[PDB]
This record gives C-alpha cells, sequence and structure tokens, in this order.
C-alpha cells in the first residue's frame, strides 16, 4: 500500500480493486509515470540541457523512447517523463505535499558561473522533495574543463544523489541516472495497481489536457467505461492521481462543474496572477483578473477566474481581506519593539523556505495590525493577550526568523508559544528542515545563547550561564522563565 | 599630490614623479613626456606583442626621459593602470614591455585548457596549449616560458617541477591519497571566503606539500622542521570556513600552527574587509565549536571548566587552550 494510506476507507478500496483484478486473472500493472523537476538558477542551461535530451513555468512530457539515452531500452519502454520547471517557486507544496516528495526526480543544473548557489539549491531540493532521488548535472564544461564540485562530501551530506554526478558539454549518461531514479525501491514501480486505475488515468489525461477541465458527469462516465462504479474507489482513485499530480482534484472545493483539471492550465493560471504588473505590490484587485489572465491556448472565463482564486487560497499563495482585495504576501514591498523588557526569540534555519512568512501571515491574518505587513514580516496584536504587540521579521541573509514582543510577562510568554506553534506547524510541511532556537542575552541584543543550551544547563542542575567573551554571568532560569517555565 | 599608483610604488617613484613636474616647469596631472612615451608605447604595442629593453629605452630617450629610475617609475605607472604591462620582478630584457590583451588571452588559454583540467601544467604541452588547441596570438618557446613567470607573479601557479607546474585553482575537488592522537584542531570562520585563499596558501607553503596531497579545497603540509609534523588545511565553502588539523608532539603542533595561521593572516590582509572569527572544537565533538576569545574570557575569570549544556558535559578550558597556545 503506497501512501494512499491516507483514508481508512481509501486503504480498503485499493485492496478491493486489486482483488477483483486478481480474481479476473489480470496482472497488476504499474503507473510508469515520473516528475523530473529541473532545479537551478535562472539559466544554468535548463532549456539547453532539455534540448540536448529531447532533440518562468512550463511542463514538457516525453515518453522514454524519445529521451536521448533510452531509445532502445526495454525496461522502461512504456514509461513517461514530466519535465517540470517552477521558477524556484514551488507552487504545489502547501496543497500537494506528495507532488514534491513522491514520484519525483530532482535534476540540479550547475555551471561555473552559477557554482556558489549550489549549497542553496542542494538544501532547497532536500526540504521540498523528501527522499526523492536527485541528479547533479554540471554544464557548459566545454568553456571550463577544470570545473567540478566536492562530490564525495556532497554525496555524504545528500545520500539521495547516490553518486549521480554528470559533467556535460557537446548526455546519454544522464539517461542512465534517470533510469536509476525511476527504478528507486520506493518510487513509482513499487506500487501494483489495477489496470482500471491505469485505464481511467489515461482517458482522464487525454481529456483534461485537451479540454482544460472535466465536470463530475464526464469523469464518472470515464470511470464506468472502465468498470469502476463504486463511488468509494472513484474518490480514492482521483485522490491518488491528485496526490501524484497527474490530474488535479480539489476535494475541499468539490464543484461539479470544474471537477478534475489539467495541472498545466492551473499552474499557468496562478503564475500569471503572481507575476502580473497589477499584483506587483502584493495587492490583487479582483476586477483585474480578466486582463491579467487573458490579455496581458490558456484562457480563463469569469467562473474559471473565481475558481483559480480559490485554488490560490488552497495553494496558500493568498488571502481574502474582504474588499475584493486579496493579499499575495510574496509580492508585498520589501520594506514597510522596545516597551518594557521586550521578549525576543530567534529561529535559525539551515534553509529558510521563502513560503514560511507568506504562510504564517495567512495563519495569522486576523491579528495583523494596520496592514503593517511586508514581504519579510508582520505586526501582530491580539486583544486575547491584554493587547500584546508582536513583530515577526525574516532576515534572508541569516536564514533567521525573529520574534519580538511587548506586554506584561504572562502575556508575552503565552503569545510567543502560539506564534511559535504556528511556525513549527509550517516547518513540518518541509522534510529535513533544521531549526535552532536562540535567545539574546540580557543587555546584549546581538549575543545569542541556544535555548537547547540553557535547558541542558538546567538538566545538569546548573544555574550559571557564563559568557567568556563578555566576562559576565547570567541566570539560566531567569532568562529561561522569560520564554516558558 | 602624487596618485595612489605612484605612492604604492614607493618613495623613489614619488621622488621621480616630482622630478618630472619640476623639470617641465622650466619649459592626475603629468609631464608632456610621460604621455608622449605612453602614446608611442601603445602605438608600438599594436604592431608588436611586446618590446625589448632597447626598443623601450629608445622610445623613452626620444621623449627626453633618460633617467633609468624615471623610466622605471613611468613603466610601473603605466603597468598599474593596465595600459601597458611591465614586470619589475622579472629579468628578461628580451620581453620587457607587453601588450595587455596578448597576456590576458595567454593566461586564459593556460588556465582554461583541457590539458590543465586537474591543476597539472606539463610545460611541454605549452606550445600546443597556447597555439593549436589572429596571428597575434602566437606563442613561441621563450614567450610561453615568460607567460609562466607572469602567472607566478599573479600567484596562479607554481613549479613542482621537472617540467611540471601546479595550477591550484584547477586541482581536482577530491584526490585518491588524502590522509586522516590528540591532533590540534583550529578553525577560522569568514563572513566571505575568497576562492584565492587556498591557492595562495599553497604557493606560500609549496615546499611542504609532499605527496601531491593537494586538492581544490585543501592541502596536506608535512614539516621536516617540526619533527615530521603533519598539517591538514581544508576550506569548506558552505560554512565559509578554514580548518587546520595538526599532528605531532605538543610543542611541534602549536609551533607549526603559528606558522600556518600567520601566512593565512598575511593573505587575509590583501582583502579590504575580511571578518575572521577563531574557533576551537570540543574534544570528541568536531561539530561543536567554541570561540577562542570565549575560552580566553573563561581563563581570565578564573574557571577551568567550560560547561556544555547541549551535551551534558564539562571540559577543561586550560587543556583546550594548551592545545593551540602555551600558557603565555
Amino acid at each position: 500500500p503506497e501512501i494512499v494510506k491516507q483514508g481508512k476507507e481509501a486503504v480498503r478500496q485499493y485492496f478491493q480493486s486489486i482483488e477483483e483484478a486478481r480474481s479476473k486473472g489480470e496482472a497488476l500493472v504499474h503507473l510508469q509515470e515520473i516528475k523530473v523537476h529541473l532545479i537551478g538558477d535562472g539559466m544554468a542551461g535548463k532549456t539547453s540541457l532539455l534540448k540536448q535530451l529531447i532533440g518562468g513555468l512550463n511542463v514538457v512530457t516525453k515518453q522514454a523512447p524519445n529521451i536521448k539515452g533510452l531509445e532502445n531500452d526495454d525496461e522502461l519502454k512504456e514509461c513517461l517523463f514530466h519535465f517540470w520547471d517552477f521558477g524556484g517557486q514551488e507552487i504545489m507544496h502547501a496543497s500537494h505535499q506528495f507532488f514534491m516528495t513522491r514520484s519525483s526526480v530532482y535534476m540540479l543544473l550547475l555551471d561555473s558561473r552559477t557554482d556558489s548557489n549550489k549549497h542553496y539549491w542542494l538544501r532547497h531540493i532536500e526540504k521540498y522533495g523528501g527522499k526523492s532521488p536527485v541528479i547533479v548535472v554540471m554544464n557548459k564544461i566545454d568553456e571550463n574543463p577544470s570545473y567540478n564540485i566536492e562530490q564525495k562530501k556532497i554525496n555524504e551530506r545528500f545520500p539521495a544523489i547516490e553518486n549521480r554526478f554528470h559533467r556535460i558539454s557537446c548526455v546519454e549518461s544522464i539517461a542512465k541516472s534517470l533510469k536509476s531514479a525511476v527504478l528507486h525501491p520506493d518510487s513509482i514501480y513499487g506500487t501494483p495497481l489495477a489496470p482500471s486505475w491505469i485505464k481511467v488515468k489515461e482517458k482522464l489525461v487525454e481529456a483534461t489536457t485537451a479540454q482544460r477541465y472535466l465536470n463530475r458527469t464526464e469523469v464518472e462516465k470515464i470511470c464506468n467505461d472502465s468498470g469502476i462504479t463504486d463511488p468509494g474507489e472513484r474518490k480514492t482513485l482521483l485522490g491518488y492521481l491528485n496526490n501524484l499530480g497527474i490530474v488535479l482534484y480539489f476535494e475541499a472545493l468539490d464543484l461539479s462543474e470544474i471537477y478534475v483539471l489539467d495541472p498545466h492550465w492551473v499552474t499557468i493560471g496562478v503564475y500569471r496572477i503572481i507575476n502580473s504588473s497589477k499584483t506587483k505590490n502584493g495587492h490583487l484587485n479582483t476586477s483585474a483578473l480578466g486582463y491579467i489572465l487573458n490579455e496581458e491556448k490558456f484562457t480563463y472565463t469569469l467562473l474559471e477566474q473565481r475558481y483559480l482564486l480559490d485554488i490560490m487560497k488552497q495553494f496558500e499563495l493568498c488571502y481574502d481581506e474582504g474588499k475584493g482585495l486579496f493579499i499575495i504576501p510574496s509580492n508585498l514591498p520589501t520594506q514597510i519593539i522596545t516597551e518594557g523588557e521586550p521578549l525576543r526569540f530567534i529561529m535559525k534555519y539551515d534553509y529558510l523556505p521563502s513560503t514560511i512568512i507568506p504562510r504564517l501571515m495567512i495563519a495569522m491574518q486576523h491579528q495583523i495590525l494596520d496592514r503593517m505587513q511586508w514581504r519579510y514580516g508582520m505586526v501582530l496584536k491580539s486583544q486575547d493577550h491584554e493587547g500584546a504587540l508582536a513583530k515577526v521579521v525574516a532576515e534572508t541573509k541569516d536564514s533567521t526568523i525573529t520574534i519580538a514582543i511587548q506586554g506584561e510577562p504572562r502575556c508575552k510568554r503565552e503569545y510567543l508559544s502560539i506564534i511559535w506553534y504556528e511556525i513549527k506547524k509550517i516547518n513540518a510541511n518541509f522534510t529535513n528542515l533544521d531549526v535552532k532556537e536562540f535567545i539574546p542575552l540580557p543587555g546584549h541584543p546581538d549575543e545569542l545563547v541556544e535555548y537547547k543550551e540553557l535547558l541542558g544547563l538546567e538538566k545538569m542542575g546548573r544555574d550559571r550561564y557564563v559568557s567568556g567573551k563578555l566576562e559576565k554571568v547570567f541566570s539560566v532560569s531567569k532568562m529561561l522563565d522569560s520564554v516558558i517555565s
């Protein structure tokens, strides 16, 4: 059982489906479908590499025999490849977790001129895809023969590369790595499916791609035509295909009229919103959608536009404030305290996802001050906490989130924990994220002690935190009871 | 009133600059003779790739610059401005004043050759590397010899060498013979870490790089002068950090660290803004760094235990400091 294991009744339907197919004497087929995410700085040759193999958003889908290295390979004759290029903006992440973590191959593209961003992109792949296989391609080698990277070290730190490093100029080897990635013990070929599921998938794909989306009646016809009539498994099948990002299906919205969608039409929809000059400031005037989507192949009617907004909401890319004015936090301006003993609490990421602050802003929308919110932070006020005032700011250069709070001491602590929680809840959506929590030293805002350090000093039964470079001692408990207790 | 280029060039240049203006008076501002020489040198160096000492001296004497010291400060001036290349350190009158472009694409061709893929320049390949791999871009035996000398002056490579030159920036990222007893462990963390630090340290320490134990991001130094002490200097680009691990007797260890540390500092000084903090790892726990000035603070305050909360353990501050620097 794949991670369709979400839904007790889902688990049941899957077994049921491969039981009737076992009883009718049919062989359990495989999905034979894969997502290749091209990852890299703008042009480190994403288009050029792709040109080499086949002979801003987009997909190109190519079957294995057409990929440069695999022409005569039988093992995956029937296999499909979906080359995805998100900006570096992983739009599917919030609502389609598995789209990124399952069924995926990450293909990192580096060159001499882009080499220093390698560490960033390596962690980017780690946190978005999970245990997904990764393939490192070094490009433009013809211009700099000496160009290489600390492979051993990189492979030790990132065991999902499994030594799939390639030096390329003027490629058939990258196809062996692709083959290797697809056949991963835990990727697609590990899950037997009933022929039914594969049949309706194919019919569903042809349809959605051709006629932007399908209505409830249409998909139900397709399902009966392949002899899937139980609504309980039809839901789980669509559930499954959605989880895999083959076809989109939003059970939360559940509109009969736009029931199952071509992933491409939806993605090109939100990108046009995201990158429109009429949302350049972080404000979407609903009126503008017609212009944005249609005049500024892929056309969007009035109904479609409303639905697309809802998808953005589901993707956690925006929120309604109630004027027909949505906020898109990631497009906000980059630019827009010290009452009592202001509680400060700092969170150090090894990689700070650029979706964190946008997603926290949504979780917290109700408490934002006087629209005192910007690309890198927000001001939060809760009457529920005597009128405490908190500032959550994000510094990209340090991969750090700072929380400063004003108010009575019981208020501060309890407020922190609710902001702290919401942050931790977002963090959990990313795989091996690595956050360390700090506390500035009293009288020395820039000197930080690790919260883990203090707790450890308490378990030891020590009350002194000794700063050698300052030559001052501090009460472990006193600064600790400012945070929890 | 002299320009920075002349100042940097030393006292004699500043004097020679002044002689130049005082002399003209009787007949950045400069004398009509310096521009005349410049104009003629530029003119000469677009029909010739270079000029010899005689040719240059002739051009100079025609503009009235007979003083050999004045000649040398003006060529040094023109050099510092990349208008005309001139290498005071080098001693070959045959190739005396050079065309910048001819040098530029010469050094480019060397460093970016497929024959220097892995940091080894096998000089006998030079004729091939520079010519075959615009007839202005020809390089004869003597001309390729000189190019190496320029490259050494630019600290891009050194001589191993039985016709073998090392180009550190081009060395493999990993090697087959990397090696690994209370070894001294000392690390420097940078705000930014120039790529040229390791290559430059290698040129400075080259005599002690003993078994080709050198890769792009590190080197193993072996000191005959420190009872066979072995030092392992590696740079890690992620943390922007340099780590020094030394193996030897206690005195030998920290003696040899002062030498390595000192060289890197003298490298660090060529960069206008470098922030470098010094750390020491906890015995048994390499991942866990404690700052050097922190351990120093602890000793002045007079306790001998460093207390780690993350891992419920205490350590001797005296032992840790003693691993890097004697008491005093």
